[PDB]
């Protein structure tokens, strides 16, 4: 019943990425953190534009194509397989498909004892922050900052529109069994 | 005989990065990267001094402690299933106990098909690009530029000391097994 | 009338650069940003230990020795002088010393139309934001959260402490006279 | 006839960034380094893209508007501002206009005593090293490699087409009046 990964699903600028690094700081035993911003990292930059690999719409618009899709997949269960190994792992991603991306996760995940948590922000709060951290695609946290819930079932739920970073990490870690 | 794993080993300032970033560019097929560097961000911070996990000593010394060896155990075994999975990847890391080290991947990857690289470059070289880059622990590319390969078996060695990335790059790719 | 100089001061993680990035974003004429980062960035990797240079210690403290002051001086006068040459300024600085840093910096600006801004926030708070960046010198939050403030005067002074960075901006936008 | 300003000119990728912290390094008298990275750096970022500040055409190609052209000149007249108030100052720029750019920045260098450092490096070779850097405006490197330095006069050359920064740094070092 010990918790094995941990999976925040939120729209950008939701907070995701300062949480994770307080979950690190906070949680006693040491967590992996791989989220799909690590992925893109990990992916030829041409990957980036070149169709088949994710293409940004100058109105903050995000689009996946099957090249995408099928690195993401082996990505997803090298990570299964790191928790499954004896890692903890924490994951934060974008479910820009709700509760089909879920399901997409679930099948990678299996019987593993996951945490679902769910990261949310004010629309016009996140795209706020998103000029205040310098993003370069405008547009993106209000387009996600909804949607992405959608059909998707958490075990817990945060909300950074009037709590701090390390605050959610303290309402997330109380919910994960050594 | 399809290629599923490249492993580049090499010390501090030997080129590994702009290469791993070459072969991207250059093999046709998508492939992810996922170094040390991208290891050791995933750690949690304290895990960066905290004895147990990774430290710097002033004269561009490393040491390794148990609590970081498990993790990259874990860490280890999620990539080769991200292979397994049907993902191509490459992994820069650094041998720090020679074959020892080669000995431990080898465990690891079990066996599927890899690529052995072998990344040389002057130590004396290697430290001025050291400099020249910006790093803050000066004093690991000399360290570490000739021990890393003792007693290490590759299928391919490249020397970035007087060739360029692209050029390290293309005659690795050209033993990769489509 | 016209103001030709922003000058924000606060502790670190109090805010500063997100306002800054922020306040750039809302004003209509082109503004630019030189905070003390961007000044420890133009000086040398050594100038950053060796004695003389700006010195962190474990416990989040920063000492500036005379070598360092001296550069500071030359670079101040440098950036009045673009102000005075038209461009816009804006300056984000943590004033260690208190009035004897504004004292410092009034020296320096001297008949220039300048906003003195000051941004505050709670050191509890701003610690755990120190966190959620990753910064590396933890500790620093706390230490400057009030002493940079103690004798220091305003024309305006905002709490990121319950407000965000675009309402602060705004906040402070409306006391610039075009 | 001690030198106040060094300022290197060459084209995208040739190698500018590398030499100029090897100088810092080298330098026993601490240099204040500001390229025209760091002035992008500066301007809002809104500046970057919509017409009058800058603007990167998809096949590496780069225009400068007037806003943008005013604000530089604020910026120039700041830094040389330094040099006159004591401080040395390094800049490393991209001369688009040849000569034209040369005349821009000897009328505002006036009669200080300037250090004209030429960059120099292969366009083809110049690209690799653009692509295993990873930047994402791809064709620059190769578009600038040898029209920025039409008609401009240098007082050193160096080409870092076979030679490491660290030694063109050297070469540099040597012309440096203290
Ligand atoms: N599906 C999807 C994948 C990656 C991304 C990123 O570009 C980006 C957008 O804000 N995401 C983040 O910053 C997360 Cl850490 Cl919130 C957005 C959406
Ligand atoms: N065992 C080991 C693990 C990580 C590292 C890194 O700190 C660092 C030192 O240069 N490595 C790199 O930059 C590699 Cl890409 Cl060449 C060095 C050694
Ligand atoms: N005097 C002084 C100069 C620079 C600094 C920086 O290290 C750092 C500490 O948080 N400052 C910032 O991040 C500011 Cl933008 Cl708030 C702190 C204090
Ligand atoms: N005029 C001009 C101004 C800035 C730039 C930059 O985008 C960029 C292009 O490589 N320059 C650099 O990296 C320099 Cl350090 Cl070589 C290029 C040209």
């Amino acid at each position: 019943m010990t918790t094995r990964m941990i999976i925040l699903n939120g729209g950008s600028s939701a907070g995701k990425s300062g949480i994770v690094r307080c979950l690190q700081s906070v949680l006693p035993e040491p967590w992996l953190a791989f989220g799909v911003d690590s992925l893109i990292e990990a992916m030829p930059l041409k990957m980036q534009s070149a169709e088949g690999g994710i293409e940004f719409d100058a109105d903050g618009g995000v689009s996946i194509g099957p090249e995408f899709r099928a690195l993401e997949g082996a990505w997803a269960e090298g990570v299964v397989a790191m928790a499954r190994a004896g890692a903890r792992i924490i994951i934060d991603d974008v479910f820009l498909g709700g509760a089909a991306a879920q399901e997409r996760w679930r099948s990678f995940v299996g019987d593993l004892d996951v945490l679902w948590v769910g990261v949310r922000c004010d629309g016009a709060v996140a795209e706020g922050r998103e000029t205040a951290r310098g993003d370069r695609v405008a547009g993106m946290a209000a387009k996600q900052a909804y949607v992405v819930h959608e059909g998707v079932e958490y075990d817990v739920e945060v909300d950074t529109t009037h709590k701090e970073s390390i605050e959610c990490a303290w309402a997330i870690a109380a919910h994960v069994v050594p």
